[PDB]
């Protein structure tokens, strides 16, 4: 039994999917009516690596099936796979090497068109539906009462009931982690009123080798290779009846399992591959009987543990994760008086007649969908990270570009970032561990990439250790088989500075936890990035963006000219990863001697000869140095952070000339320039200046006239984090009322459209840094500095007036409980995981109105304060204790 649910969260429908309102824009691929209805509708759920999709349908039941690994592309698709690396275009570095001398020379744009690869769509691949399970219940009529599905967030599971002529019928799906298998629940209220048929169709638009579908005994077994590389699939459904009552006996079609006369039963299902994050060859060496074998164990040990306690294991496991941040904010829930439904709930806040209560269930509905939907897709013994759809999707084809949008791939110049953004601040920090893994899994091919593109080579590549290579490049888009060669286009297909952007997210692992084991993994990748950076594609820049290095030849997504000479996006991305470095390295007492200083430092210092090695072997080009030279952020002449070294007022060159391509009405779709607001430390509350400008550059690119614009996707996602690291915690909360308005389809899918899981974790991670940040550095007026202080309510809304959070983490291991009413905090609960010194900033409220205790005994607490009065509580911690914050 479920007991006591009245206080877990849920959406829920009176409905099956077939009959939900799925109106909202369907997107690219998306036009056929039934994939469309999929996406806008359906219910997901997942171990990590298997997850499932709930129709609910009356008589025939649905649950679309993914596997996480069921991939398309890499070794197999051709004779040459080489990750899409292109020799011809790369020339060994010759290319780019001599498109930055054209920059360095003076030319303030050139052609980088020949900086591509990638052009075998059947290499690339993509990420592929598995298939469906159907439940086919057989009803004359489809005329039910008292209809209900739900998914219950709280629980990790998704329910259906209803009554048909009489008899109640239930439904029950989750997927385990700890027993990695996914379970059917069904019953009937009356004997002998259980009949269906099961079976586990794969989606037929993805070319097979030798697929079978057998049955045995108690078992359906769909079994094959992709026809596009060789990949081995299994999966396997065993129906287990209770107490042996009913008959199980096998289709009439011979690819199915009939269940008669039954009252209720437990299906076990399970699935795998042969695919293995193992460069180059991407297997685990299994042949098809080995695959065949370790699935079927999956699903005995699962039967052999019962229903009972295989849920009981899950649920356990699921709530340790969902359970460890609560929040209260006024809101209503599927247990209130006159509860709505979830899809009736949407279109009140569309149609703006929701209730307040309403209002801020349907915020926080959506915000904890985001930590619900990261652990459904991403756990730490996942094999890959959360790609475009998490790892939800009904689309197939074999081939890139084709029939899934974007593949469904990782997309790493924006939006596999955004699904790692909420990660640590929600209290998740454990489930980032698979985009660790997989980050350490692009050195290898990347590797090739370097060699291709810049010039580096890594001896000896196989045994060389992650951090002792000359580096790895990648770009923006990615999959499962380490494709890091640049894409087929340039303003596209390039964007090296993706693997410093990546790279932050994991190190945010190190900064939220202070493990050392994640310090040595991060200090590895971070290392070698680095050396690739200042060795391979820094230069001294040429006239046109002054006396500073640049990145050399590089494009702002997605306007102006294509090739200029740096920009901010790529500055303040490298910035960003050498300040990393350099304190991943202080951590680790500097063992290399790679973090250096600003003595003797000049970017003459990068000076290199034709062949394009540096002419002073001796000359400072350290960590420390490389970062002092970047000079990333320059205000302009209409107070805007430029986004191009040769502006001057907004959208213009400094002789007042416009930037051509560049989106005169100032609204361009992507901010890349403001990377260093949002997710970076480069622009912060704590530098007006700066902040200042970047506020100005948002308002310029989110408004049109006074009128604050809606937008979708990893856009919107992105806008709601950067306004949030600003301070203004109304513009920030109405980009969230804008997101859910016009970015959420009735199953709380995040759209661009179609469906883009991003937005879902950039919500999440939004509203985390409207009520906690952790990523600025303060200094007090005699100049002592404290980095990475924890910062209560920096952009609460006015529309929260009060609430209570709980169960956040700061930078530091600091998890952060917060209440306030009357726009103010009445009360900090911060409890120190790692014993580092307390800095804590109390934005709504200020910090020196307040006072620190453990329990009753007053803990020494010092009051900083800085130039404009802004004050921080500096205080002692010890590792397992809280420490708790009150008004003076
Ligand atoms: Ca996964």
């Amino acid at each position: 039994g479920d007991g006591d649910t009245s206080k877990d969260d849920w959406l829920w429908y009176k409905q099956p999917a077939s009959q939900t309102d799925a109106t909202a824009t369907a997107g690219g691929n998306y036009g056929n009516p039934d994939n469309n209805r999929w996406q806008q509708t359906t219910l997901p759920f997942g171990n990590g690596k298997i997850g499932g999709t709930v129709w609910g349908e009356v008589s025939r039941e649905r649950v679309t099936f993914n596997e996480e690994t069921l991939w398309t592309g890499g070794p197999g698709s051709s004779t040459s796979y080489n990750g899409g690396n292109n020799e011809t275009k790369g020339q060994n570095g010759a290319t780019l090497r001599a498109l930055n001398k054209q920059l360095a020379n003076g030319a303030e744009t050139v052609n980088p068109g020949n900086l591509t690869g990638g052009e075998n769509a059947a290499e690339q691949g993509n990420y592929l539906n598995w298939g469906d399970i159907y439940l086919d219940y057989g009803f004359n009529d489809t005329t039910v009462t008292e209809y209900r599905r739900d998914l219950n967030l709280s629980k990790g599971k998704a329910d259906v009931t209803f009554k048909h002529d009489g008899v109640t019928y239930t439904r029950e799906y989750f997927a385990s982690n700890p027993d990695n298998v996914m379970v059917a629940r069904l019953t009937a209220s009356k004997a002998g009123k259980l009949n269906f048929n099961v079976s586990m169709p794969t989606n037929t638009n993805y070319s097979k080798t030798g697929e079978t579908t057998t049955v045995k005994g108690d078992t359906l077994t769909v079994k094959g290779a992709l026809g596009n590389n060789g990949l081995l699939y299994n999966s396997q459904i065993k129906v287990v009846l209770d107490n042996g009552e009913g008959t199980l006996s096998e289709g009439s079609d011979g690819a199915s399992l009939k269940v008669s006369d039954a009252k209720a039963v437990t299906l076990y299902i399970a699935a795998a591959t042969d695919y293995k994050q193992k460069y180059p060859s991407y297997r685990t060496g299994e042949t098809a009987a080995e695959v065949n074998t370790r699935v079927a164990k999956v699903v005995q040990d699962a039967a052999n543990k019962g229903y009972t306690a295989v849920k009981k294991a899950h649920i356990d496991d699921h709530s340790a994760i969902y359970d460890r941040v609560k929040i209260d904010l006024g809101q209503s829930g599927h247990s209130s008086d006159g509860a709505v439904a979830t899809d009736a709930l949407l279109k009140a806040y569309q149609r703006g007649s929701a209730t307040t209560a309403q209002k801020r269930e349907l915020e926080t509905l959506v915000y904890k969908y985001g930590r619900y939907l990261t652990i459904g897709s991403s756990r730490e013994n996942s094999q890959l990270p959360s790609n475009l759809q998490g790892i939800w999707s009904v689309t197939a084809g074999d081939n890139a570009h084709g029939n899934t949008p974007w593949g469904s791939d990782f997309h790493m110049n924006v939006n596999l970032q955004m699904n790692y953004w909420p990660t640590y601040s929600a209290n998740m920090g454990e489930l980032a561990e698979p985009l660790i893994e997989y980050v350490e899994g692009l050195v290898k091919p990347g590797r090739v990439t370097a060699k291709v593109y810049a010039g580096a080579e890594t001896t000896n590549p196989e045994t060389t250790p992650i951090g002792e290579g000359e580096g790895y490049m990648a770009h923006t888009e990615n999959t499962a088989y380490g494709w890091t060669a640049p894409g087929q286009s340039f303003s596209w297909g390039w964007s090296p500075a993706a693997v410093p952007w990546i790279l932050q997210n994991v190190y945010e692992a190190y900064e939220y936890s202070g493990d050392p084991a994640l310090l040595d993994r991060v200090y590895a990748l971070l290392k070698e990035e680095s050396h690739f950076y200042v060795n391979y594609m820094l230069h001294k820049a040429g006239s046109s963006s002054g006396d500073r290095l640049t990145t050399g030849v590089a494009y702002s997504p997605e306007q102006g000219p294509l090739g200029t000479d740096g920009n901010t996006y790529e500055s303040s991305l490298v910035w960003q990863m050498l300040n990393d470095a350099i304190e991943a390295a202080k951590a680790k007492g500097d063992p290399d001697g790679l973090v250096g200083n600003t003595t003797d430092c000049s970017a003459d210092n990068w000076a290199k000869n034709d062949s394009g090695n540096f002419t002073d072997a001796n000359a400072n080009r350290s960590w420390s140095c490389a970062k002092s030279l970047l000079k990333p952020i320059e205000v302009g002449d209409s107070g805007q952070i430029k986004e191009w070294y040769f502006e001057g007022a907004l959208g213009k060159k400094k002789d007042g000339s416009t930037i051509s391509g560049y989106q005169a009405d100032n609204q361009h779709r992507h901010m890349s320039h403001l990377l260093g607001l949002f997710p970076g430390d480069l622009i912060t509350i704590d530098n007006s200046e700066y902040m200042d400008a970047a506020k100005t550059s948002l308002r310029y690119r989110c408004f049109k006239g006074n009128v604050l614009q809606s937008n979708t996707g990893w856009a919107i996602g992105q806008r709601i984090n950067s306004w949030a690291r600003t301070g203004d915690g109304n513009t920030t909360y109405q980009l969230v009322e804008l997101q859910l308005k016009n970015a959420m389809y009735a199953n709380l899918f995040d759209y661009h459209a179609p469906f883009q899981i991003d937005g879902n974790f950039g919500n999440t991670s939004g509203v985390d840094e409207m009520l906690l940040q952790s990523n600025s550095t303060f200094t007090d007026t005699a100049g002592k500095k404290y980095v990475n202080y924890t910062n209560i309510l920096p952009a609460l809304p006015d529309a929260w007036a009060g609430g209570s959070v709980s169960g956040l983490v700061a930078r530091g291991n600091f998890t952060v409980g917060t209440t306030w009413k009357n726009g103010k905090a009445t009360e900090v609960r911060l409890t120190s995981n790692k014993g580092k010194q307390a800095a804590v900033k109390i934005t709504a409220g200020g910090a020196q109105n307040y006072e620190v205790k453990n329990g009753d005994t007053a803990v020494n607490a010092k009051v900083v304060t800085n130039a404009d009065g802004a004050s921080l509580l500096v205080f002692d911690t010890t590792a397992g204790t809280t420490y708790t914050i009150t008004k003076k």
